[PDB]
């Protein structure tokens, strides 16, 4: 019998340690005491997920670069090796992003109340992401079906967090920065990227009073990452 | 006959370059056409003699150093010349700042109007800068003159950016950044450094709701640049 | 059924992923195999075990720095989980450590012939090195056994290197290295360490006529890292 | 009066303080003393001209890389201060490279004994790279003089060092370098570039028993610097 306090002290210690995998199993086991997440517990969470993915998503990317070398290199002895190691990588993002769609629907979406908008957000922006990792990956109806998906949790996240936040948050400013990624990388709509990425960054200018004593230095860096991500974008 | 507009252009020119003493000489040349300097003329100015000045302040504590061992290595065969080299850059070092300062009291302090507020802390804070390096370098009754002079520049444009700019103001800020370090590093008044630098960084977060458009990238970065100085002297 | 070179092939795609523990369990299968390993299999295994053990050697000591301090803090409430965490870790490295040793005990210093002295003093300086690993962990009684048995594996490696090999051969430099440093950090015998380090320098600098076309490169970055050890040591 | 011995410790100390004018100057001083320079001498000479040439030959580039862009801008009013800018630092450049190349012609190669092939190589090296460095900027007929000029000096040199010291000599190794750079950069020879990089290092791995104790680091830098030349320009 292991306490919420002594999971989320585990999480934080592998997390120092960079032992990702157990940060992530320590969130997962506090979200599984099936009680609301603190906005530091939420946070754990994520960097958890962000980083056991971020590994994946690398290894797969390497792996499938090798791949498509392989094939163009006519070698057909050393093909099956190759794309069998990038299907087993591949395999293993998926189920790390259904491990986290399921902790966000059955648990963290499922159970937030109406009135926990920064949670509400919060979540879905996590959902979104997800859906855009298995949309890196995926091909064909597979591909069509996370991309709409993905595109419905961002969309939800954008509404709330228009009514609910000021434009300088660093949920809405970091969601923002995610969704026009969407638009660029997975939906090849570099016009709708630029726009959603640009308004955000011009809204929290035009409304930089009100920016936080606790959260102003993470909202200057996502809009400095909105602008770098524009410069990119129209250059 | 030069152009005030080509001068400007040889400082940008001279700045890509790498080549401070141009930028330096040429932005000299514009202070002496003995009008007005715009907000860009005066930055363009700062910038050149920062870097030269630095770049003297550098030499001199590697040589000084060397200097400290050579003594201490007992080689009396050795001492003239390493006394003699740390002598000539420090005169070097002393007529960059006599240069600045003749600057700044015979041209921009003496004929900035009572009404430019901005430019009177603007160079205000750069007499003080100024003699604080020449009080680095001087000795004895010479430095006691220095630091005098360093402390009555840093306190007008104190009082003057207290009075007329809001305390998120990057000119404000950057004042109390350098007046603090010449608290702890020329008057050996750590409590007084850390006290000047809390205010400062306490009264910018207070009125947070002050920071520009144009300015607030400024004004964070130099916010961070105090949190750290007040974190290195009170640890 | 899979193919030995389709195994060297997922560990060459394992390494380019940084995927280190499906490198060494690639390298084991091959090691399984129970033939002997040719000189790019035996450092494609080494390399595998070497990232594998040393990120558990780094997590290992970053949570053992948070103990030390934890229980100076005298909040026991947190000393549990640190513990626990700490040992998790632990029994992690010295599973992998085991793991490496019984390769190298029933395979590889078992199986390779009294004519494969390059291959003899390889498999014996990894045995030196993995109780050398285990050494830095372990207290006690358990701490006095694992240092002989690195002692014993380390020095019949310096037997056969001495009578086999050139003294700028890189495994007989990569020998030297890692016993000196055995000496320095386990044995706390400085004097020992620096006479070790000394004596393959200066034995491979007078005989710099035996580097090789193949490895001359090899040679000269491990008597660099012997020269900065030796530097570290007596400074 | 001041000692040769101070005028090297000048030079040291400028070194240190990275006041490399003052470098160049110092040894300047030593070579006008009339009397051959010791191997130390030597270097320091090569080291304080190479960086003050460096950044000349830097700021040079940076400047007609702005030039290309203010003519192609089509604002003339600009286009005059770029290009008087680049002519002044073109001037001292070359400046630079007379000063150098007056000291090997009326002192170092004009004094040196048809005994001392060292200093011969040396310094018939060092007035192919300053003619090298007048290449670069010159134009026309000028560039065509300059051009034999160098190639005439690297060949001299090239002739001395195949005759008298082995092919690892860190002296020869260096020619080949910046004699293969002249080919690819200057000539725009790349088959002759890559033939005259190629021999070198083959004629260093084929000699590797030639390594000198005093100098193994000085000749394995070169031949890597050798090859990654050889991997560029054959990619």
């Amino acid at each position: 019998m292991v306490d919420r306090e002594q999971l989320v002290q585990k999480a934080r210690l592998a997390e120092q340690a960079e032992r990702y995998d157990d940060m992530a199993a320590a969130m997962k086991n506090v979200t599984e005491l099936n009680e609301p997440l603190s906005n530091e517990e939420r946070n754990l969470l994520s960097v958890a997920y962000k980083n056991v993915v971020g590994a994946r998503r690398s290894s797969w990317r390497v792996i499938s670069s090798i791949e498509q070398k392989t094939s163009a290199d006519g070698n057909e002895k050393k093909i099956e090796m190759v794309r069998a190691y990038r299907e087993k990588i591949e395999k293993e993002l998926e189920a790390v992003c259904q491990d986290v769609l399921s902790l966000l629907d059955n648990y963290l979406i499922k159970n937030c109340s109406e009135t926990q908008y920064e949670s509400k957000v919060f979540y879905l922006k996590m959902k979104g992401d997800y859906y855009r990792y298995l949309a890196e990956v995926a091909t064909g109806e597979k591909r069509a079906t996370v991309v709409e998906s993905s595109e419905k949790a961002y969309s939800e996240a954008h509404e709330i967090s228009k009514e609910h936040m000021q434009p300088t948050h660093p949920i809405r400013l970091g969601l923002a920065l995610n969704y026009s990624v969407f638009y660029y990388e997975i939906q090849n709509a570099p016009e709708q990227a630029c726009h959603l990425a640009k308004t955000a960054f011009d809204d929290a200018i035009a409304e930089l009073d009100t920016l936080n004593e606790d959260s102003y230095k993470d909202s200057t860096l996502i809009m400095q990452l909105l602008r770098d991500n524009l410069t990119l974008w129209t250059s």
